[PDB]
């Protein structure tokens, strides 16, 4: 019936046309120690999210996933001021991006269970005092293998999980793990139709992402835009990826997105002109501008479409 | 001649007695994805500072490094406000605690650049808009190696200290590195005079700290009242060691301390019984109640310990 946003219980009927994953702000865990040189202007910061969130408006968007990590910059407010200003959903995570503050719970012996509370406080009580749940729970596993460290956390997601009905939202790390993430959470008692892998794009190999969706989960193709960085495959190489699946029925399990990072929290920086050419379609109106006009010329049919941004996450939600 | 506190600059001559290493605040990396739970009460935690100023007071305490890192909580207005409160005097620290917004930066090719650029502008312009300078570099090094992260943050160090003179104070992880360290930061070109190899007494062995003491650095036993806890030695154990130094004439190489957190950030937490009663003395008076009688009754003379409280911090800082 209804999700969480920043602006408080929606219908998911109402959440329309839907971007499954993009960041108005984003930082990398220890941003907050460069504070001297890395300081965050919020006014700027707001108007440049505005302008994001208005593009995305252009094309139809009415709701957005923002599934910042909590040691990411997450933050709460910010959004809804985005959203008060636009009329955009925007649906917020709880959850940890891939030691040594749980480190040293884990120590305690009470780690596993503090990450479960804290989800359960944030998905049914609120974050902080802003007063806004968490309407995902975001997990992720790093290359080649999910950690005991990452595994508490997708324990503590499965827990909350069958307590809530959350939504899961996954990073996989340079197209690994795919098929064990979503092993491990069915293992654990997590329900798949509430579960998306996220960054599949990574991996060229259908099979993999086969051997993914056999677990019906949802996969999100969610790096659009990324290119020649973190060993990231090129837009084309996606396209035929994902073009692989279409053909051979998985529309109702797959969900595009970007990833962007609208505004960078900590210091600025400049890409060089090896990497900065490459990325340089790394923006939220590249899916409807570039990547959905390929997709019909190669005879995707708007009926598909309208599956992956309108049926797929209100299935999901709901 | 001076020394930037969290009030400005202030004559070493006017430093007096020092504990030259406490935490008022402390937090692991990753507290601040815990705020729902461990959300910070600034005037409660205020409180708690103020009374550990004042019992340091008690003891004839003018004078406390702090060297909480950037990303561990470091909050100099709040610290500038216990100084404020108390006419104690406190010096901060810049640095990091021992990826991957630094190890992002370093596929940029600017993260060493970056940190020095940092610590340059801690130590000679500002923290943030808080106006108070950093008077110490804060270093760490991990369980028997320095890291190709950890170096970059020396390296950086090493090239501030040339340009300002500042303090470097380190920590060393489980009694390993110290005379790596100490190797490592003359190498490229910091004054032995200038620097402290902090944690210390994590190792039993005094020829380990003689190997270190040959550099013509200062070693700090800092860690007095941690027992039973990540391979920490008894206080006996330290008292030992610290006296066949003692007795071999190092005494204007040697500083003491507690590493006292005073107010952790993140969620609050209970230390099990088992570990709960070995932790008991861990506190700012300690040394003043405890230990210092301990090393009268084995003959360490007055002239001796102020060597250690007053001289040694002077000439550290002069
Ligand atoms: C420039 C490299 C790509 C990149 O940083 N993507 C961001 C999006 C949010 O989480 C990520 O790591
Ligand atoms: C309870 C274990 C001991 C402990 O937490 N020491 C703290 C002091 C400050 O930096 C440390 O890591
Ligand atoms: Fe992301
Ligand atoms: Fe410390
Ligand atoms: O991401
Ligand atoms: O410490
Ligand atoms: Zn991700
Ligand atoms: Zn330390």
């Amino acid at each position: 019936e209804m999700v969480e946003t920043v602006c408080g219980p929606v219908p998911v009927e109402q959440l329309g046309k839907t971007l499954i994953h993009e960041h108005f702000l984003f930082g990398y865990p220890g941003f907050q120690g460069d504070v001297t040189r890395g300081t965050f202007r919020e006014d700027e910061s707001l108007r440049v999210a505005v302008e994001a969130a208005e593009k995305m408006k252009r094309h139809g968007i009415q709701t957005v996933v923002d599934p910042t990590p909590n040691d990411c910059g997450r933050n709460p407010a910010f959004l809804r001021r985005v959203a008060e200003e636009t009329g955009l959903n925007i649906i917020c995570a709880t959850g940890y991006y891939y030691p040594p503050y749980f480190q040293f719970r884990r120590l305690l012996g009470t780690a596993e269970d503090d990450i479960y509370d804290m989800f359960m406080a944030e998905l049914t009580e609120g974050i902080a005092d802003t007063g806004i749940k968490a309407g995902v729970i975001k997990l992720a596993s790093s290359k080649g293998r999910i950690t005991e460290y990452e595994k508490m956390f997708f324990r503590a997601a499965a827990r909350a999980q069958k307590e809530t009905g959350a939504v899961i939202i996954t990073h996989t790390q340079e197209g690994t793990m795919g098929p064990e993430q979503a092993a491990y959470l069915l293992e654990h008692g997590a329900d798949p139709k509430k579960i998306v892998i996220g960054h599949m794009c990574g991996n060229t190999d259908p099979d993999y992402h086969r051997k993914t969706l056999a677990y019906g989960v949802y996969i999100a193709f969610d790096c659009f835009g990324i290119q020649g960085m973190v060993g990231a495959p090129t837009d084309e190489e996606r396209v035929r990826t994902l073009l692989a699946l279409l053909r051979d029925g998985y529309e109702k399990q797959i969900m595009l997105s970007h990833n962007t990072v609208n505004v960078w929290l900590g210091r600025p920086f400049t890409l060089p002109e090896p990497f900065a050419e490459m990325m340089k379609n790394w923006h939220v109106e590249h899916l409807f501008v570039n990547i959905i006009p390929a997709l019909k010329n190669e005879g995707i049919r708007d009926e598909v479409l309208e599956q992956m941004f309108i049926g797929n996450p209100a299935a999901l939600f709901s």
